[PDB]
DNA sequence: GACCCTCCCCTAAGGGGAGGGTT
DNA sequence: AACCCTCCCCTTAGGGGAGGGTC
């Protein structure tokens, strides 16, 4: 039976055939050694039976070619198995934020805020955790709590990049009496120096939301990743985090501020 | 910010974005005219952060340059919620066949069936509908059959590839009393003389076993795609069919036998 | 007329490397 | 040596077609 006729009786297409005879899966029985032809018997269609049952299954050529001649291989499947359940898992993760995508982008008819994942590894930070008023002082307190530090510590180099953070320690919405961890991360432990003191700050898994604007209103992007958060199966694992890309001391314009917000997540 | 430091703060690779300049997702805000060095700023990485947020919802690179080229695209992202619950639908049909498949594997070390779902194109046969009193009689009485719509018809050309099956449509087992129907692929209409007439078999999706050996173990592979079909939460739309591949007219080795069993299914 | 072969380029989203540049 | 660039080839499971030959 040539090609064409083979390629009818498994309804598939001739290059497939081809493409299997040169990666050596599904060999034909007879090559014409004048033209080249492939001649296929039934013998080659109870093979292709079964690629065709493990190509059904999700398994990737170079696995058939080892499930179809080792055949004893088992671990091959419960390896596709649990390949198959992250991606299900995975899967009804990006269907829950697809779901979550519509339902903001029907309330509002634009996207201001866009929540990402991304992992943010650890880092040897100089901290100096107090209470505050508000977050506009603050603001005012943070510049000489680090010139304190960059003084008092020869040698210590910021980290490139300028991560630069802080963390709320709160568990309900406060707007005063914030009980507020400031950071920067720096290369290297440095010696602790009165209230400031040094710590590792664990590597994180986060959804992430970048805010341009003014400071007075962070509070949009902390209500967005909270019902993130409570619509789309997370659970707040740490202490918010909040970064400074860009703010004051790198630009003029309040407009043009880019601080991002962090949530510390994990998966239920 | 040079590309290095763009790489570090945004956590992906330079190929990356290389590939995001080339293409046009992520162009720099300034690149050096002799050298070539891409410099970035702020607002590439508030752009970025845009890029990755979707990427995570597993939308294509094109549609991501059309979601944030051009807004109010709300149609693209129902495009990509059905695909993924089409996706997920596919998935989790996977990891039911998977989990069958290892059922039976660390059961028996050998695989006497794989089962495959393929959808079989409609066709037009002539049929012969009676009660068979049994199996190894019901081989005995094709060959009239076959004579005699070759005689009644002249000139009827029979498809190529022979489709040849056998129609049980017995809702119930039973050895004596069959009511099977024998039909035969052919290419056009003919004359409906006697009690074999012609008719169209509607195309079907079914799962297959092909069956090699004598025509006594066929109940081996009925019990086994029944379980299969139990076991994967499909149900049987239709009469099973018994396509005929290889018998006493090829060969004369009752062990070179070569026969399909197909299963009319849809997945409910 | 139909059918079949090898050879070449293409996919999506980058990965890896070679060779050249500059401070 | 540290970064930077461009250019070329590579990944899947085959698709599409050109040019040439065969039944
Ligand atoms: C959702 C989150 C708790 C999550 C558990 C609550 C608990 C503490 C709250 C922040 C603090 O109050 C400081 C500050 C007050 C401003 O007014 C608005 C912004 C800030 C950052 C607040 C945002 C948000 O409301 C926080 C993080
Ligand atoms: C599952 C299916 C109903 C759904 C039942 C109902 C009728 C049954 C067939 C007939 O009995 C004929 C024959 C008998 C042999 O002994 C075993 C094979 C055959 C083909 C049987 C297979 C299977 O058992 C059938 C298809
Ligand atoms: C030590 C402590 C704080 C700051 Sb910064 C800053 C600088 C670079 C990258 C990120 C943050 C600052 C403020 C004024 C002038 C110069 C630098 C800072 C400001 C507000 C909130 C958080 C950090 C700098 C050093
Ligand atoms: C018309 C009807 C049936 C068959 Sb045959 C067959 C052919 C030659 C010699 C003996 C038998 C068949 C099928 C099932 C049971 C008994 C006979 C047949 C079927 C498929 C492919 C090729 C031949 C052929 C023409």
């Amino acid at each position: 039976s040539q090609i064409g006729l083979f390629s009818k009786i498994c309804r598939v297409t001739i290059k497939t055939l081809h493409y299997y005879n040169k990666i050596g899966l599904l060999v034909p029985a007879y090559i014409n050694p004048d033209n080249g032809y492939r001649f296929y018997t039934s013998d080659q269609l109870m093979k292709f039976h079964q690629i065709a049952s493990l190509r059904q299954l999700g398994f990737t050529i170079t696995e058939i070619v080892t499930l179809t001649q080792d055949e004893n291989s088992c671990h091959i499947i419960e390896r596709r198995r649990l390949e198959i359940q992250k991606q299900i898992r995975d899967m009804a993760d990006m269907l829950s934020r697809i779901n979550h995508y519509l339902q903001h982008k029907k309330k509002e008819r634009i996207m201001l805020y866009q929540a990402a994942l991304k992992e943010i590894p650890e880092c040897i930070v100089y901290s100096k955790r107090f209470i505050v008023p508000d977050f506009s002082s603050y603001i005012k307190l943070i510049p000489p709590i680090g010139q304190e530090v960059m003084k008092a510590n020869p040698g210590l180099t910021l980290t490139t990049p300028a991560y630069c953070f802080t963390l709320y320690h709160d568990k309900e919405y406060k707007e005063k009496n914030m009980d507020v961890e400031f950071c920067e991360a720096v290369n290297d432990f440095g010696k602790n120096e009165g209230n400031i003191i040094f710590q590792v700050i664990p590597a994180i898994t986060a959804v992430t939301v970048i805010h341009k604007g003014p400071y007075d209103s962070l509070r949009n992007a902390y209500i967005y990743l909270m019902q993130w958060v409570e619509d789309n199966g997370y659970l707040l694992t740490n202490s918010p985090r909040e970064s400074y890309i860009d703010g004051i001391w790198n630009k003029q314009d309040s407009a043009e501020w880019m601080t991002e917000i962090q949530f510390p997540v994990e998966k239920v």
